[PDB]
């Protein structure tokens, strides 16, 4: 906020002006008489409406729906023996960042909690150029060659004739593609697991996906995978809960990130690399160049390089978040590409697509895209040229500008250089590498590694999605492919969708596992920004007062208590009308609120002597409680509030149901335990 | 320069970087082996070539060919009793300016010296907003309603089928339009006179064309015409000279301006207004709203308000000159529009057309277009948004931003306001005003007011142009219209083009004149930047030495002496091969150079022993001399240099031919007298 | 469909081609060897990805979320005593139409069932030119002068800092504008009633909102409101 502040427009206590600084008024069109026609000479009208008429720019072709934040990177060491990259050159060295998180398929107003792969794009504004790692929350991708991207995306996006369905793979074309292109199976399993529906952007990890090269000044290389290890913990929804959130708060995840940062609860990730040798490319039984494969951490551990903290919200979403233009081609000395055909083609796309978004070639001149390092080159002109180059002789080699700008390379001026030992060999060809052909072993590895509940969630997701697939041909092709991963998986999905159970095809079956790969099964590391909804009543003021008492006990772990009541009164945060279970990570019925939770509240006729409230829909309080329970959330009750649990047929003997006499330390302890468990998986049926 | 310098990129003694600050080299593509194919991952190649591929923007729809300079305006007074305009509020108040001069019809890269109307666009960067007067070097325009602009311009521009001819009205469609739309006749006469082919942009006046309103803080108005009175004086070419210049130096006028500013010979114009009352709109015998009419200075004198000086060339032509986007809608408090239908429609076009040029709505954010005043409004977003608005509540009326930005109007915040007594009355209609119907009386006024030679130049121009009109219908229609101006004019043109001499139609004939309206007839006020070509010979070093001697005698009046010889040697500026009469305002043959001017030099056989030079084309020196004479320029000879005059059959008794013994003060005095006269009109035949 | 069919591209049982008619394959990038780098000379790759990279156009500034259908209008009469409009000149005269329905505030991909005013835009492809009535499902609008449109829309649309909330008036700026500009109250009541959340586009009426003029060949006029009665 040193650098960007030069572009700020402050509009506090000032007179309105045109875009060229003439003071104006803008509330009435210029007319010929009181009731007359509007005049063409009204330049105030036309300038104002013209800016409005042209406000929009094309949404991103993929990842249109996203949110961003500023942050800072701190290096944990001097990594110069591993890479020449300046931002990693010293312990404690700090580098500004901008990060954008996103879904993939949906357009820009689609719901945050759609099931999808998620983007995780991080820019380092380094002292030797902008460096972008444009990653995902899943370490593998659907396809093995960038040329297949429009096929994949056309298949997952809405139908060409009617543009249905929005932000969903639950339609024929998507599953047609997945089953025709089995490379997709690994990513598919991740997306059908908890990783497709995370609780927030703070509760995911990030991955560069591709193998990259790190390069030292003397040209030595290592092969790496980039990791962003989240310091909050993994937390994910179940499907029915994600759907409900989409209806109640389309902005759920962007709101969570914004509010956490405003509250000073800065989320953090550690940057790590799996460090490998050039000679390791084929050593592990798969190709390091294949973006559908993970390197299990049992084989190569993650070496931690430093830490990113997100600590500042944008001032203007459009200027900063909408306009940020990431490119994997934003590379710096000390990093190089590999021959991963997915990565290779990506490099073309990100330079080209900004011409669509920006409408011209000078997109790197936007404040959010500018480097924090000097720019000196012979590039010229183009629409939207915001600089005035003083050198009128824009060519090399020259004598007219005394040989400047000067060439920079491996040995002089700290130039970028391609890793010097990289070689090409063989015939020019359009082929699929024979090393890429195992599409099934790693999906089985992932499947083996999940807790039973998460295996079920995958099954339930695929049952849901493929029941929406009309084509019998597609449904059958899907089951055949799933069967090559696991006969159990295929059989459990087939039974819901009218497909005969397949016989085992054991070519790729195995029992290998890798640890903690699922979204479920580990406790949260931090509870920052989680919310407890305290269901209270204005008719019993002592119920409302329990909010403040519970809050004081939970403040130190960064948990907010939200007081819900029938109407806005002192110390009430929101009304039952405006509330839903999906807003809260835990729900607590306050002592004295139990009268709102009658078991007949859903269907009772609102007669005068029923004394039903008009302040919220029939059964709203009980609905919040029951939804919270069914979704697997921590539920609690204080004092007589436990009567509400009985009305809802919720036994206090169940895990994740807590009762307390009052809102003391003993109760807060239970709630903290519940919140760290996050979801109580014993409430979900599993196939026998 | 304090403002624009923040956008400067200095590339002296620096390493080459990408657009995002990464040091690079850019001289070899990345290849697979020494003789291999280029790799897609070469981001250095692609960023460099993408910038190049997108360098161009659409040329302006009209006035594509032009040049600009920075300057400063000084007010001669406190004009607050005449106008609320801030830049005219104090004696000695200074305001930065940018000015662009242009032709109209030709594309980018067309010749400076095409016959055309010329643009004269001046921006004042005032403390209360940018104010543009977008004018021409002729006070009247061809048409009376903006809606006819595409018709006029399609007719004047090249044919639709083959795009011939460039930058010329000498084709059927132009003269078809002129003869079908007699409103065009007044501007046509100005353009066919010397005003169509000026010597330089320093030697023209400027005009706002339209009647505007000036308005005081209390709402009182005057009607005005804006004038830019040039302080150098009017100077113009003859047609055959303008053509030869187009062949030898397409950049003649832009070069003249650039070099004059570099030499510190800053051209100046005084801003003036003819001040009239609202009640004067019809009382002069024509309508002040009619842009085809002048107000003769005999009826209303010009009141001088201040002075513009142009004193700094751009640093980068594209960034500054190509991207400057003028608008008559860039108006400030203290000025208002009139109901001139040409002005009225212009207001729409200049806001719309910048969307084409810039490719998006944020063109006022380009450095050259930004105001030197604060911007505060609720306009938002759009492609190429270079600001970050801090106010997230971009609407009025608001409480969320405490009611800011606040409305500015006549009485508060110094807002723009429409002159409060302007009224509308009558039926909505698409009609030509009955007050606009006299198309011929003022053309006759202009014709009457010219010296005989300039009458002849109009005749000669029309003879040239209409001899290139194939259609007999068009030729006949032209003569009919000209005849309504003057039977003399019509008959003189008709005789060249095979049209029968028309009978007089005396409806609009009159004998009134207005003073000094032509481009010819007055002496120059300043000789700054005029050029004397001294034709010398390396074989007679004393001839070259006369250059320095003549230069010393002429340096005090800002005239340059250019020494021309066979080859570059000490104190030689140009070679005969690279020289032409059109480069010089006067040509002098040096003592000792006379041997180069033999009468047989055009046709002698260049055989071995003939002695003829290969250093320049046959007859070049004599050609320069004879061209200079025929074009009407000052011609001189020193010492035995006078033998060259004898060879060219040029008698020294002729006006504007001067001889002397040596380059002393007496000869220099004669040259200054010749340069002040500029063109010797007695060398041109006139109809009897 | 006779008119639009000339622009149809039929891709049943055909070989794949480039945009300039050259038969191609598009499933593997051209590489230097089996595991090598992708070549710049792969024009098949670049044309395919360039088309993809540039698929999107800006969404409409308002009414971004909408759907359309083709149809046909039939005149019930010869209305020449009321209007010179050609498409209303004979009983039984038929004119092709296209209609788009929409919400107002939400972006592309926002929910159909957001509470909002709804667009009802109908084009008549008449024999004397295209005629559009660009209407809404509510007969009155929030503001009385077009110059206030960006103010209304900036207030209703998501906050400038964080772009929250999507497709909703349930935030401070919207209600700030509504309460500062009481002209908005009539439309507000319609939108807060069932008209803000219809069951479908088939179960709403349409309105031109503005008073228009109808004019006969001899220049006689009536003032009208246009209605589409479902
Ligand atoms: C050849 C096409 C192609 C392919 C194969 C990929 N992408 Fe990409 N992606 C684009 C073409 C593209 C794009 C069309 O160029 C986008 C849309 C907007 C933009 O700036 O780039 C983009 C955007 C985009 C964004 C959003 C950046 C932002 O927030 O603005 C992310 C996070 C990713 N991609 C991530 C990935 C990952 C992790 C990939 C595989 C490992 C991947 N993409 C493959
Ligand atoms: C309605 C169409 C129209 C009409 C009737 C006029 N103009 Fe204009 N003119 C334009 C439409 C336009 C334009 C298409 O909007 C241009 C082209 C580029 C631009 O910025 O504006 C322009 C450019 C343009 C320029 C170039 C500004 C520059 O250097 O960038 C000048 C000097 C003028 N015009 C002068 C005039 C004069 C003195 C007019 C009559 C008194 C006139 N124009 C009538
Ligand atoms: C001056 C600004 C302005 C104002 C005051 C209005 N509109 Fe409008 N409207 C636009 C500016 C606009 C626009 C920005 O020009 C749009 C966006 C996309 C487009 O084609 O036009 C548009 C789109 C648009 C659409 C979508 C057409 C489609 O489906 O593509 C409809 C149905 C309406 N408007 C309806 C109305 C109604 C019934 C209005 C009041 C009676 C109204 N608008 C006032
Ligand atoms: C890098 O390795 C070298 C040689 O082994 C040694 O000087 C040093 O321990 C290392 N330096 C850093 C940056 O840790
Ligand atoms: C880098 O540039 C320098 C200076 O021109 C040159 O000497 C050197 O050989 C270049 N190449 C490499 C690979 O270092
Ligand atoms: C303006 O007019 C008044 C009254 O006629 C006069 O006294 C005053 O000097 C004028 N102001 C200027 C700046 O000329
Ligand atoms: C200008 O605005 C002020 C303050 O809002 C208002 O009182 C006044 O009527 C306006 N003045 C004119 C001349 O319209
Ligand atoms: C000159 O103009 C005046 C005023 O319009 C007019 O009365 C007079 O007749 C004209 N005289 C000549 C010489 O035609
Ligand atoms: C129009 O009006 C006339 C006279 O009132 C009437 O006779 C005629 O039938 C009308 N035309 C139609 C088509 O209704
Ligand atoms: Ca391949
Ligand atoms: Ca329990
Ligand atoms: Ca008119
Ligand atoms: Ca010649
Ligand atoms: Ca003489």
């Amino acid at each position: 906020q040193q650098f960007l502040s030069q572009f700020y427009l402050n509009d506090q206590d000032v007179y309105l002006t045109s875009n060229v600084g003439g003071p104006i008024q803008d509330e009435n069109s210029l007319s010929a008489g009181q009731r007359g026609a509007t005049l063409l000479q009204d330049f105030i009208f036309r300038e104002k409406i013209q800016r409005f008429d042209h406000e929009r720019v094309p949404e991103r072709a993929v990842h249109a729906r996203g949110t961003g934040a500023h942050g800072t990177f701190t290096s944990y060491g001097d990594w110069s023996n591993l890479t020449a990259a300046s931002f990693l050159s010293a312990e404690g060295k700090e580098t500004p960042m901008f990060t954008r998180f996103s879904t993939v398929a949906g357009s820009r107003g689609s719901a945050d909690t759609a099931r999808d792969v998620h983007g995780f794009a991080t820019r380092f504004y380094t002292d030797e150029g902008n460096f972008d790692i444009v990653g995902n929350n899943i370490p593998v991708f659907f396809i093995q060659d960038a040329i297949l991207f429009p096929d994949l995306i056309h298949a997952v996006k809405p139908r060409g004739d009617n543009q249905i369905p929005q932000a969903a793979t639950a339609h024929d074309s998507a599953w047609d593609f997945f089953s025709q292109q089995p490379s997709v199976l690994h990513t598919l399993l991740w997306a059908m697991a908890g990783h497709g529906i995370p609780r927030s952007f703070r509760h995911v990890n990030g991955f560069g996906v591709h193998t990259f090269r790190l390069v030292t000044d003397d040209g030595k290389t290592k092969l790496v995978k980039f990791h962003w290890k989240g310091l909050q913990g993994k937390a994910s929804f179940v499907w029915e809960e994600a759907q409900q959130t989409a209806g109640k708060n389309a902005d759920f995840m962007r709101q969570d990130l914004f509010q956490s940062i405003q509250a000073g609860r800065f989320p953090e990730w550690e940057l790590g690399v799996q460090i490998m040798q050039e000679q390791d490319q084929l050593k592990f039984g798969f190709d390091l160049l294949d973006p559908t494969k993970i390197v299990p951490e049992e084989l190569v551990p993650v070496t931690i390089l430093g830490k990113m903290q997100l600590n500042r919200n944008p001032m203007n979403y459009f200027a900063e978040t909408e306009q940020v233009m990431f490119q994997p081609g934003h590379i710096v000395r000390g990093v190089d590409f590999t021959e991963d055909p997915l990565l290779q083609g990506r490099l073309f796309s990100y330079l080209d697509t900004q011409l669509n978004r920006h409408g011209g070639p000078n997109f790197e001149q936007l404040p959010i895209n500018r480097p924090r390092a000097p720019i000196h080159n012979n590039n010229r002109d183009g629409a939207g040229q915001m600089f005035i180059p003083l050198d009128p002789n824009a060519y090399s080699p020259n004598t007219e500008n005394k040989g400047s700008p000067k060439q920079a390379n491996e040995t002089v001026g700290k130039g970028f250089f391609t890793a010097p030992e990289r070689t090409a060999s063989g015939k020019l060809q359009r082929t699929l590498s024979t090393t890429f052909e195992n599409n099934w072993s790693q999906p089985r590895l992932f499947w083996n590694s999940l807790v039973n509940a998460q295996k079920e969630f995958i099954v339930d997701a695929m049952r849901f999605e493929t029941s929406n697939v009309s084509s019998s041909v597609v449904r059958d092709d899907v089951i055949i492919q799933l069967n090559r991963i696991s006969d159990n998986l295929a059989t459990r999905v087939a039974s819901a969708i009218g497909v005969e159970a397949p016989k085992p095809n054991s070519s790729f079956y195995h029992d290998n596992t890798t640890a903690h790969i699922g979204a479920f099964g580990e406790k949260l590391a931090k509870l920052d920004g989680l919310k407890v909804g305290l269901l209270a009543s204005v008719n019993k003021p002592a119920s409302i007062a329990q909010g403040a008492k519970l809050q004081v006990a939970l403040s130190s772990v960064g948990v907010d208590v939200v007081v819900v009541a029938e109407r806005m009164a002192n110390n009430v945060d929101e009304t039952y009308s405006a509330s839903d279970a999906v807003q809260f990570d835990a729900v607590v019925v306050a002592d004295g609120a139990e009268g709102l939770f009658g078991a007949d509240s859903f269907t009772v006729e609102p007669s005068a002597g029923s004394g039903a409230s008009t302040l919220y829909p029939a059964g709203r309080p009980l609905n919040i409680l029951l939804d919270a329970f069914r979704f697997g959330k921590t539920v609690g009750a204080l004092g007589s509030g436990s009567d509400a649990l009985e009305s809802g047929q919720i036994s206090s003997e169940r895990q994740g149901v807590y009762t307390g006499k009052n809102a003391g330390d003993a109760f807060a302890k239970d709630i903290k335990s519940g919140l760290s468990t996050f979801k109580f998986l014993d409430r979900f049926a599993v196939d026998e």
